[PDB]
């Protein structure tokens, strides 16, 4: 466990509070906010869900990457054009419903999204589900377009992370800490294994890499990792022109949108958690149901 | 949206806070309870469901908090206060680590016998999604071994023919001009607290649902379950599906890991049941699961 200086966060490591803004006559704005932690570029609204003038609560409307070259101010404009109800509905889990909406024009590349209903886990895109209403139509006014910019770099979700266990070898890692507006949060994330090699010589490795932390909104918060120094042969033949990884911090865990939501989010502290790799033979909970038999759940 | 009756839940609508006991002269006496929602019919060969909570603490000394080591089901006629003590005899070492997320990992020792059930968990090292089984992961050391001195073993017992969900056995639940039956449940909270959360049962082709009869009650797979039972009537094409009986279970931590941070170290009650009677979500919309979506798959496989 050791500490990476806070220079390695202080120029990115901000992400702005979700916030509407009003024009000098006191109407309220939308606005957008371009993160480059140019043409892919990921799209995350946010809204007042209302009935169909009383306002319920506050929404996510992820639109996902899409390959453009409008300008923001086109796709703000256009977005808040289009008529997107909200509804509060369950699956598996409770969910905020988006429904369909058209005509497209400079968002024709976010169509997948937008010209069919959209069903989210209402946890990741909403704090206070059980305030949209039930028995009443709703519907989303958005206020703002949160917009970050990718580079076709590494970006990960959980279902394409790469196993973390292995038998001989020390796992890299990375305990980060974020202060919201202070309440502070922290989440550790494997980075990869240093196949065997001591603690130290793989610190002293670390330092040569000089990463760099910093934050995005993709999902609505993303943190993103650059390398501005070196990495070993085996590393640099597995990844090439790749010196970028972002993780979606709201896919792998969830529970930090009840803290950030409609606060600002700033990294505070971030270490290497350098340990003995978890080894092949144990076995992966992910839930925590488990059935040693074969008879009550199906393989 | 129509509320069931405060009946439909009285019963067994309860789990008691885990805790240890203490002796008459103030030692921890480790302890068991059963739960039987949709298996209280009583046979010798038991399938159970074992899950036990521990103080972690350091070995070579503070204690630094609890977690919860689920063992699954497993098929067993032994006494629960054998099962209990043979777990007390193992050494049991916690650790603080991570995967996609972070992780408790535990590692028993010592033979098994009473246990032999649960020797697939208990005789390998388990990883477990460290918010499904401990509040407070930042509290377990990353610089010292830890251990787990087991207080308390929660037993619920199960039914064979029962239904039992989890997120990946869960059934598609978008239909195309249907009446969706989700049901909204709200859980009080000693703390009181009041959490809520809405499931899907099922999509219809209220007085149906008032002839079911349904009653809800909750057990500790997973660390909290919700149990329902159909004690009237259903169609026969709903009776075909169900495999031919009338319980339904879900694990409530899998569903919604959210809830271990609100119930942990506290009881957990019922207190309020009620129909949401919707339109289905029709097939054409498509299910978000992550909000990271690429529309162009040049970003994500
Ligand atoms: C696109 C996927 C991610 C790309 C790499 C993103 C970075 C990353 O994950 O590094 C892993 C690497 C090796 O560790 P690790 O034991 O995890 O080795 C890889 C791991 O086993 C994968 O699961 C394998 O893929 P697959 O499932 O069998 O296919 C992969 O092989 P292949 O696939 O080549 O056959 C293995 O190489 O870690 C370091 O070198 C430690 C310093 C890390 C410093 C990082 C600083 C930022
Ligand atoms: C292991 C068993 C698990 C399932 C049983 C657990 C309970 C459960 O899941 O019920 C679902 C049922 C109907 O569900 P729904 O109509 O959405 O689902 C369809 C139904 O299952 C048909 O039987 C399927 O085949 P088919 O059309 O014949 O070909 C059809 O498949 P396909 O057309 O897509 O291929 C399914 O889409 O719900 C009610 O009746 C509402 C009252 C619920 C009352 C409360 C129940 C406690």
């Amino acid at each position: 466990v050791s500490d990476f200086s806070p220079s390695s966060w202080e120029h990115g490591g901000y992400l702005d509070k979700v916030e509407p803004e009003i024009d000098e006559n006191g109407s309220m704005i939308p606005k957008y906010k371009i993160y480059t932690p140019n043409n892919y570029m990921y799209l995350i609204c946010y809204g007042f869900v209302e009935d169909v003038k009383k306002i319920r609560t506050i929404a996510a409307y992820p639109l996902g990457v899409g390959k453009s070259a409008s300008h923001p101010q086109d796709l703000l404009e256009e977005l808040c054009s289009l008529k997107v109800t909200v509804r509060r509905t369950a699956g598996s889990t409770e969910k905020i419903v988006f429904g369909s909406s058209g005509p497209l024009n400079h968002l024709v590349p976010w169509k997948k999204v937008l010209t069919s209903g959209s069903i989210f886990n209402a946890v990741k895109v909403c704090r206070n589900v059980d305030q949209i209403q039930l028995d009443k139509h709703q519907a989303l006014r958005i206020f703002f377009l949160s917009i970050t910019k990718l580079n076709d770099g590494i970006y990960m979700i959980p279902r394409t992370m790469l196993e973390f266990r292995r038998n001989n070898a020390i796992a890299f890692n990375l305990l980060v800490y974020l202060k919201i507006d202070f309440k502070v949060a922290s989440f550790m994330l494997h980075l990869g294994n240093f196949v065997r090699y001591s603690v130290d010589y793989c610190r002293r490795k670390i330092d040569r890499m000089k990463l760099q932390f910093s934050l995005g909104s993709i999902g609505g918060l993303s943190l993103h990792i650059k390398i501005n120094g070196v990495i070993s042969k085996r590393l640099f033949a597995q990844m090439g022109f790749q010196k970028n990884l972002c993780f979606s911090l709201m896919d792998i865990n969830p529970w930090l949108n009840r803290l950030t939501w409609n606060n600002s989010c700033e990294i505070s502290r971030v270490a290497a958690v350098l340990q003995p790799s978890i080894p092949r033979e144990f076995m992966i909970y992910d839930d925590v149901f488990i059935d040693n038999t074969g008879r009550i759940l199906k393989g």
